[PDB]
């Protein structure tokens, strides 16, 4: 009787003086950033690229928030699905993970569109 599927009681106190006074720069800047707006980069990688916002917030392979953005051109480094986890919808190559504090909005919108 009873079945299972998911569970974590313990953590929902973790998640809230843990996660919230220490990951509260992280939070304020991915409880801002809208979806599906075009938006810069800034990366190691080569240079500032240009791509459009699909996912913004937890992850499964790394911790703390996380913003996905897809680009034209091959500048990207994972293909939506990590380690089994889905966030968005391209190819290899194309759709990179960035932070928030790594990301840049330049066309949200105005008040909503």
């Amino acid at each position: 009787g009873s079945s299972g599927s998911s569970g974590n009681e313990e953590l929902r106190a973790q998640q809230e003086a843990e996660a919230a006074q220490r990951l509260s720069e992280e939070k304020a800047q991915a409880s801002a950033i809208s979806v599906g707006s075009r938006c810069e980069v800034r990366a190691p990688d080569h240079s500032l690229r240009r791509g459009t916002v699909m996912y913004v917030g937890l992850t499964d392979f790394k911790p703390g928030y996380w913003v996905g953005v897809r680009y034209d051109e091959p500048l990207g480094k994972n293909d939506g699905s990590v380690n089994g986890k889905r966030y968005f919808e391209c190819q290899a190559k194309y759709g990179a993970f960035v932070k928030p504090s790594a990301v840049t909005v330049g066309d949200s919108g105005p008040s909503s569109g």
